[PDB]
């Protein structure tokens, strides 16, 4: 069985869940074969290499659509739950704070959130701290335009929006915080990107970097084999990068490092899941958003079939051996 | 059975070998059982904490006696076995060669030694780079005696010797190649010491460190609860850390890391186990060697207790999982 079929049944919907996960797992199962090595040396040898690699380097859904698959502030990045019970609402609210604190956010800080998405950090930044002023920056025209509305709506004075690609942003200005929340996976020179971050900072200045990872070892998200229909039907571009737990501890150039954690994986995965649990209650809702700016029921089906993919994938590879193969890794660092 | 007791019987020499390895076999077991734990998050936790830990912190045995117990060149590191056959003179001159290569050593530049021991290292560049000045760098008077002499049997013009606690040196000078050969796990401050290595740094500089190590947990080699003899016994002073394999990835405020490698432990077992055959050997000689400056056959006795205890419980320890446990690190810095 090729490609071409596994994907003609799983557009057409006729892959059942439990036979999608087990394809997905066992695909993420070959990913842990190819990753870890026998010997402590070859692990090291296998990891230095990958690093030693890295220092050599326009439709957009509606956001009724974002509204009825992911939770309020529109979070599209690890949660944290406490609970079996915790909403994904509750979930936001809550990785919100664990980044407030690890990074140190006091009030009457400039803050600075790269690749702020939806804007909920920074919203959720702007009214605990009100002498705060809080910059989020996005390339994407429509999310400055979300973020902006909302600072509207919940009568904040302490919120801008930059519109830019980060690689081409240039500014004399620095703040007090950066914060880069599942951004650095996108990040084509990382070497750069630090030390661009680091021009930003003054010597009082804090850097927090979270980022999805497996513990041992980096990978870009690709396929191995043949056999890998998934990791091109999710990211048709070669653009994410999963870095190992301590992989930029190697990228320490232009900013020391103070402080390292990792989450444990199960909460991205009950993050997925309360995604597309979501996407399932609202689907003949998110049918009828999709379909004016798409053109054809079958346009939609295929936007849907994606998004749910990734979520069934993703619940697949953060659950694996209860959360202790990819997790995310949090970095905080002050200037050189 | 107490402390007093096991100690008793072992100085009688009443403990056989194979008695003595289980014993601190078991000593070792239960400091993995610490070390490890049950999951990422928690394990970087635990880690983070020894490493936050650190950053807030006359006797000598006859020459003749050191040549009767150790390899050719008095390496007191771990050397490097490529066969089964290999004898110590072979695996000193092996490290010997792998930490040239991997230090980046060329002809004409300056090196220094820090810790240099018998000065095996330091004859060895001074002999194959005629163009290199060499530097070694004890706190010990009869080392530096050992080194000089050696280098004037040798017709050597290129080697000098510092008599210095490398804590306390202060110099302008800078040399083109720093060296740190199983040094770094006596340092009570290591902060203070990288930094210091880095004023003693230009531009082009590069620092090689290697020490032993644990792969994953950092611990000072010192006794968990009141059932270990062994490591009292050996380090009666506090004075000993085993850092992670990581663990100096945590410590460029001043300097840059360039590559990281580890050596599988086995290595440092065979190193330990030829010494303790050689002991073995020549231990009728050894006991008159040491009898002048050590007063009585009981002193004696005891001090060949200590090493030879010492070599039987590195082997147990190095060997331990086939060598993937404690083994050897090595890092490549420049300076900032
Ligand atoms: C995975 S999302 C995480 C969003 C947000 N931090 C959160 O936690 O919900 C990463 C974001 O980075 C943005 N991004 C990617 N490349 C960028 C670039 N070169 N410049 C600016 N933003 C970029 C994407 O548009 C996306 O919104
Ligand atoms: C374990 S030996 C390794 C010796 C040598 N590098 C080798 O590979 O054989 C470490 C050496 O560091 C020396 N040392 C320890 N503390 C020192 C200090 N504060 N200043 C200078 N040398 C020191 C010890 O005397 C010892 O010879
Ligand atoms: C469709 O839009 C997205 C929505 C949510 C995410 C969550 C998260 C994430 C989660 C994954 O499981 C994954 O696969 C390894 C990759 C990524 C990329 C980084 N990002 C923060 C990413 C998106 O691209
Ligand atoms: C008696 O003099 C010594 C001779 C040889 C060594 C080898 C090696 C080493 C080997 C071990 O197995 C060990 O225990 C964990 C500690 C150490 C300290 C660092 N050092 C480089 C150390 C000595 O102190």
């Amino acid at each position: 069985e090729s490609i071409g079929e596994i994907m003609g049944k799983l557009m057409q919907g006729e892959i059942g869940d439990e036979e999608l996960s087990k394809r997905i797992k066992e695909i993420f199962g070959k990913r842990l074969q190819w990753g870890y090595k026998p010997t402590h040396q070859q692990q090291l040898a296998f990891n230095l290499d990958f690093i030693k690699s890295l220092k050599e380097m326009t439709y957009e859904l509606p956001s009724a659509f974002l509204e009825a698959a992911f939770g309020k502030t529109i979070k599209q990045s690890g949660c944290y739950f406490k609970d079996e019970t915790t909403t994904i609402d509750e979930a936001e609210e809550a990785s919100h704070e664990l980044y407030c604190e690890r990074a140190q956010i006091k009030d009457g800080q400039t803050v600075l959130d790269i690749g702020c998405g939806q804007g909920g950090l920074v919203l959720h930044i702007a009214q605990k701290y009100k002498n705060c002023h809080v910059t989020g920056l996005t390339n994407s025209k429509a999310q400055k335009n979300y973020i902006l509305m909302q600072a509207e709506k919940l009568q904040l004075s302490n919120v801008d929006v930059i519109l830019a690609d980060v690689t081409k942003h240039e500014s004399d200005k620095t703040y007090d915080r950066i914060l880069v929340i599942e951004t650095i996976e996108h990040m084509k020179n990382i070497q750069l990107f630090m030390k661009k971050l680091s021009t930003w900072m003054t010597e009082d200045s804090l850097l927090f970097v979270d980022h999805i990872c497996h513990k041992t070892f980096s990978h870009h998200f690709e396929a191995i084999d043949e056999d890998d229909w998934y990791s091109g039907f999710i990211f048709p571009k070669g653009c994410v990068t999963i870095l190992s737990a301590s992989a930029l501890l190697y990228f320490q150039d232009d900013v020391t490092i103070l402080d390292h954690w990792v989450v444990n994986g199960m909460h991205m995965a009950r993050s997925v899941d309360a995604w597309r649990k979501k996407l399932d209650k609202n689907m003949e809702l998110a049918r009828e958003i999709l379909l004016p700016g798409l053109g054809s029921k079958e346009a939609v089906n295929g936007v849907i079939t994606h998004i749910r993919t990734f979520c069934m994938g993703g619940y697949e590879q953060f659950s694996y051996n209860n959360g202790e193969e990819w997790m995310v890794a949090q970095m905080l660092f002050k200037k050189k």
